[PDB]
C-alpha cells in the first residue's frame, strides 16, 4: 500500500468517526518510555488492524494502537507500538501514519528514543537535544523518500536545514532549568544507523571523528516525512552508555541494560513531556 | 526487464531501423541544462514509450524522449529526460540505455548535474570538471552493478581509477581560456547523495572532513555503467550554492533557487558543450 | 525461503542422513583459496542443488557444494563456492548456511578472503587478522539482519564487540611464529565495501581517514550471522594490493592481479589452516 493522499484519506476518515479528537499535536515514545500514552485523559485506543490501509504488524507481534485524548489540556494522538526499519517495513509502510496524523491536523510532533552516546561529555542516564543529524541510509540509497514524490504532502526535494524547531529545544531546556535537572541536559548531532546490530566498537571510533555526538536505529525516518509535510518536531535522546568509553574498555552492551536506564528515568521523562505538550504555542 | 544483451539488442535494433543515424557521442544533461538537445540538426526525435524495453516512466510523468543527429559535424545521441535512482528506478533500468547506447556505437558519454558546493572555494554558478567519487550506494550495497554480471558488456570487478578520461577533462579546460572564463572552471571530488533530500547541514560538515569538493544526487551510476562496458567520461557540475556556508549562516536551500541558477548559466553551458563536441578527438 | 528454524531444520536432516560427520568446525575460503578442502579425508560432497532449502546459484553458475569429512583429526563442514551479496543474493540467502552449520554442531567459523589494504604498513602478500569492522551496508539500511529476527537463533539487537575472539588470533598468530613467517602477519579493522568495484581512489582516501586498514567485499555478512547464534569466528585477509600507494602512483587493480597474489600465497596459507585447525581448544 502506497502512503499516498487517497490511502492516508480513507485512515483518517475512519479515525475521525471512531474517536471525536481533533488532535494538534502527535508523539512517539522509545522503548520504556511510553507511561504518558497510559495517563492521556478521556482516551479512544484505536488497534492499527481495525484503520484501513495501515501497516501490518503481526509478524513482530506485540502491541500497536494508535491512542488518542487530551494531555495538560491539548488534544494528542499517540502512537504505541513504533515502526522501525530494521524489522523490515519499507519506505510507505513507515510514512503513512504521519500522513495521516497531518491529515487529521497535527502540527508539532514529539519524540523520543535511546542512544549510545559517542561525545565524551555524555553519561548514561543523560538526555540530548536533536539539533541535526547524519543520515547514513539516506546517503547510501535507503531514504525514507526514494521513489514517486506525493505532491500533495510536499516537494520533491526537502530542506531539512530547520527540521529540529529551535523555539521547541528552548523551551524544553527552559523547563529543565525549572526543575534543577539541566544538567542532565546537552544538545548534539544524531547519526542514524539502520541497525538492528549495535554500532561496532571501531563504526563507534568512526562516528567519533565524523562529529556526531549520539548513535541509534530510529527517528530520522519519522523526522524526514515530518519535515516534507511541515511538521514542526522535537527529538529527545536518552543515552543508554557511552559507546566511546566502552570500546576502551572492552566493555558489552545490551537490551537488558538499554532497558534498565529507560527504567530509571521513565517518570522524569513522563513529567518533562506532559510539561511541555501544555506549555507548547 | 534486465539490462542484458538480449533485451539491450531488441531496443538498438528499433532504434537503427526508424533514425538512420549511427552516433559515436551520447550526452545527458541536467535540469534546466538541455537546450542543447534542441538544437541537434536533423533529428529525429524517439520516445522512450515506443523503444522495446526501455523503462517505463509515466508515473513521474514529464519528458522522456531519445534524441539523434549531428551537432558541430558529428553524429549524437542525447537522453531528453533523465532517469534518477531517487525516483525509485532498479540498477536494471538505470543501466539498459546506457548499454543501448553502448551497442548503437557510442565511444564518448558528456555528462552535466547542478551540485552543492563543499569546498571553500566554490561559489554559485562556478563549473567543476569532476576527477573522482565517493559512492555512498555502492559502499552500502546499492552499487548499480549489484546483481548477475552481464558478461558481454564487462567484467565481474571494474576498476574505477581511470573513469573520468584525463584528456577530456584537459580539452574541456582548454576551451574555458580560450573564452575567458577559466576563472568559472575548478576540478574536484563528487560525492553521491542517494536523495532527494538535500544534504543536511551536518552530513555538509562531514563530507568537508572527507574530501569531497561537491555533492549531489545523479551521474554515479551511469559513470559506472560506461566505465564497465569501455566507454569514455566527461561529467561536469554546475554549483548552485555553497552548502558550508549556508550551515554556518543558516540559510535554505531550495529547487527553486537551483533552477535560477541553471537558467544564468544555460547558454554558456551549451556552447562550452557544443565546442566540446566539435573538437573531441 | 526464510532462513527460518523449521527450513534450517530440514536443511541440517537431509545433511546428517548422507553424510554421517557431525562437525564442530566450519570454515569458508576465499578465491583461489580452496585447496584445503579438496584435501578433506573420508569426505562427502553435498552440492548445494540437493540440499532443501538451500538458495538457488544457477545464474551465477560455478561450483556450490558443502563438503563434510576430517582435518589434523577434526570433524568439518566446508562451505565450497561462497555466495556474496554483490551478486544479488538476499539476506535470508546469506544466513541459511550458516544457521545450517549451527544445527548440525558448529562451534568455531574459520574464515579467509582477498582484501586491498589502506594501512601504509600493508604490501601485497600481506595477511591481516581482523579484529574489527566498519560496516558500511548495515550503517546504511542494509545489514544482513534487516528484517523479523529469528529468535531460535539469537537476540534482536545483537553486540558486535567480541565477534573477533581474541583467543584465535593468538593461536593463528603464534603458529606463524612457529614457522618463521611471522613478518607477513598484521592486525586490523576491515572495511565492508558492497561492490563489485574496487574502491575508488578517493573512496580508498576516505577510508584511511577513518582509521580502516584493509577493505574488501565479502566476509562480514557471515561474521554477523555467526556472533548473532553463538558461533565463535576467526577471519584473514590475504592483501592483494595497497589501493592508497596505487592511488598516489596512478596504477590499477583488476581481478587476475588478485588471482595470482592467491596463487603465490595458496600452499602457505592451506598449511596454515590445517595447521589452526588441528590445534583449536
Ligand atoms: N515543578 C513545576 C511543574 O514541573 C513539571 C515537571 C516535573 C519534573 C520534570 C519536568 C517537569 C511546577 O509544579
Ligand atoms: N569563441 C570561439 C568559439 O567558442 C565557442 C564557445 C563560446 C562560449 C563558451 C565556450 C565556447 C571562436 O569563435
Ligand atoms: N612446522 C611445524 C608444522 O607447521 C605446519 C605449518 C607449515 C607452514 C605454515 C604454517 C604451519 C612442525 O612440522
Amino acid at each position: 500500500v502506497v502512503a499516498n493522499y487517497e490511502n492516508a484519506s480513507m485512515a483518517a476518515d475512519y479515525i475521525k468517526r471512531v474517536s471525536n479528537v481533533l488532535p494538534d499535536i502527535g508523539i512517539i515514545c522509545g522503548s520504556g518510555l511510553g507511561k504518558l500514552i497510559e495517563e492521556i485523559e478521556e482516551r479512544k485506543v484505536i488497534p492499527y488492524i481495525n484503520i484501513p490501509n495501515f501497516p501490518k504488524t503481526t509478524v513482530a507481534g506485540h502491541v500497536g494502537n494508535l491512542v488518542l485524548g487530551s494531555v495538560g489540556g491539548r488534544k494528542i494522538v499517540a502512537m504505541q507500538g513504533r515502526l522501525h526499519m530494521y524489522e523490515g517495513y519499507s519506505n510507505q509502510e513507515i510514512a503513512l501514519p504521519i500522513r495521516v496524523m497531518k491529515l487529521l491536523g497535527v502540527r508539532v510532533l514529539l519524540i523520543t528514543n535511546l542512544a549510545g552516546g559517542i561525545n565524551r561529555k555524555l553519561k548514561s542516564g543523560d538526555f540530548v537535544l536533536i539539533k541535526g543529524h547524519i543520515n547514513f541510509p539516506g546517503l547510501g540509497l535507503n531514504n525514507v523518500l526514494v521513489g514517486p514524490n506525493q505532491d500533495e504532502f510536499g516537494p520533491r526535494f526537502p530542506d531539512l536545514s530547520n527540521a529540529y524547531d529551535r523555539l521547541l529545544q528552548q523551551l524544553a531546556l527552559k523547563i529543565a532549568q525549572e526543575n534543577d535537572f539541566q544538567d542532565l541536559v546537552h544538545e548534539g548531532v544524531y547519526a542514524f544507523n539502520g541497525g538492528p546490530t549495535y554500532e561496532s566498537p571501531d563504526e563507534s571510533n568512526m562516528l567519533l571523528k565524523l562529529g556526531c555526538d549520539v548513535v541509534g536505529m530510529s527517528t530520522v525516518p519519522e523526522v524526514i516525512i515530518a519535515c516534507h509535510c511541515g511538521i514542526k518536531v522535537l527529538a529527545v535522546s536518552l543515552i543508554a552508555n557511552n559507546s566511546i568509553l566502552d570500546a576502551e574498555n572492552d566493555v558489552s552492551i545490551n537490551h537488558e541494560k538499554v532497558l534498565a536506564v529507560a527504567e530509571k528515568r521513565a517518570d522524569l521523562l513522563q513529567m518533562w513531556f506532559k510539561e511541555i505538550i501544555t506549555r507548547l504555542p
